[PDB]
Order: C-alpha cells, then structure tokens, then sequence
C-alpha cells in the first residue's frame, strides 16, 4: 500500500511557513499534495496562513479577520526573503499545471470558534479557480467537518490532537468519526504506533499523520504503511520513502 507524502505548509522548515518559495518549489516535486490553512480578511478575501494572527511568522501583529488585504499584504514572512502572505487564487495558479493536489485546513479564529460563513467562501474560491475537485478537506473541529459533510463531496478527514486522543481514548475518538460520517483521521506521529493504525483501520476508517518533521518520525510512517503524513521537511521525506520503496522490494 502506498504512503503519500503531503508538504506541511509548502515545507516550513525548508523554505519558511507558507511562503511562495515554499508552495512553488513544493508543485515541482514528486510528493503528492500541499498542505496549507486559510483565513478571511475582513474585506471577504482569503489568505494563507497558520495562525489566525500575523505575529509568529511576519513582522506585523493583528488577527487577519479584523483586517483587509491590502493591509496583510504589507506583511513580510519570516525567513521568506522579502514575500507576503499569499491569496487562495494565487496559490491556485501555482498548482494549475502542477500534479501535486491540495489538503486545505479549516481553522477557527483567534477565539478557537469556526469563521462564520468561510466554508462556503472558501468551496467559492476554488471552484473559481477549478481546484475544488483536486481537494480533501482537514480540520480538527468537528463543527467545521459537519459544515464539510454538507457543502461538499470532496474528502474529508478530522485531525485528532493528543490531547483529544489520549482524554477521549481511541474507542471514542473512532465512535466519534463514525457518528459525524468521517472516513479518515489524522493523527501526531508521536501519538501513532501500530495498534492504533490497527484498532482505526479495523473500525473502516483511514489513518494518516501528520507533524512527521525528523527522519526518525518520517520512518515510522513509512514503517507503519500510514496512508499519508505531513511533513515539514518534503524533500527529506520524498528521499527516505524513496530509499524505503528499494528496501521493500529487495
Ligand atoms: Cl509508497
Ligand atoms: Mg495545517
């Protein structure tokens, strides 16, 4: 069975979080899919970025909902070589030729609540664009995974924090999937071993990772078979699951 390997916010590590470099060097490799979150601005744009805040990775402050584009585009990204937060659309015309797929995250506001009305932009934007069918929806809020179930087709999988995880329990954390219509969960490297790929994936349910950023954490998800992982570092993963892929054949 195969791994896929999914660029953890065009490869963070490698080329800064979220930055052009990073998603344009990522639609040329030969992974599978970009990972990346999104945002509104409050003039009804959408931009990529991790958190709902510029702080932690430009050199501005402020919650990007409380914003317009003009002024998030101001911004220069960490590590990023002078760049600006992108939008949905440019990020689409990166991957319009590429054959590398997308894995869009929903995340909720400063507040921890979902954005109201967002999902629906953001089904909007890349239907405009014609990448919504070249899609799989992520979110660790089952709020916005119901809202996925009712506006889209597209794959859906609920990421599951440790913390969710280990308060819940696995058993839960399966009963829960079930009952809200999810067929895939992703769960942190660290909190994966085989018993839990087993217990998932015998309740019908798909398992990947994700937070796969070291050698080591990528192995284990090739040693586990793990549907697909996110990683931090692409390149680093393209060449292990490589040398891997010899390993087993031999
Ligand atoms: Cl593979
Ligand atoms: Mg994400």
């Amino acid at each position: 069975g195969m791994t896929r390997i999914a660029s953890h916010r065009g490869g963070t590590l490698e080329f800064g979080d979220s930055t052009p470099h990073g998603f344009t060097a990522t639609a040329a490799m030969a992974l599978e899919e970009v990972e990346f979150d999104l945002h509104p601005t409050a003039d009804g744009a959408i931009v990529v970025h991790h958190d709902p805040t510029l702080d932690a990775t430009t050199d501005m402050t402020g919650a990007i909902v409380d914003m317009t584009l003009a002024k998030v585009k101001t911004a220069t990204i960490r590590y990023g070589a002078g760049s600006h937060p992108m939008t949905l659309e440019e990020l689409c015309a990166l991957y319009v030729d590429s054959h590398v797929n997308f894995r869009c995250e929903i995340k909720p506001g400063v507040d921890g609540l979902p954005y109201e009305g967002f999902v629906a932009l953001v089904i909007a934007g890349l239907e405009r664009h014609s990448m919504l069918e070249r899609t799989t929806f992520s979110s660790f809020l089952l709020a916005s995974m119901d809202e996925l179930w009712k506006a889209t087709t597209r794959p859906r999988l609920w990421l599951v924090s440790p913390s969710v995880l280990q308060q819940l329990g696995p058993g839960a954390v399966i009963e829960t999937a079930i009952a809200h219509s999810i067929h895939e969960i992703g769960v942190h490297i660290d909190t994966a071993d085989a018993g839990l790929m087993a217990q998932v994936q015998a309740a019908g349910l798909d398992f990947g990772c994700w937070a796969a950023h070291t050698p080591s954490q990528i192995t284990k998800a090739l040693d586990l078979g793990v549907k697909v992982f996110t990683t931090d570092r692409p390149t680093l993963a393209i060449a292990l699951r490589t040398e891997h892929r010899m390993e087993a054949s031999v």
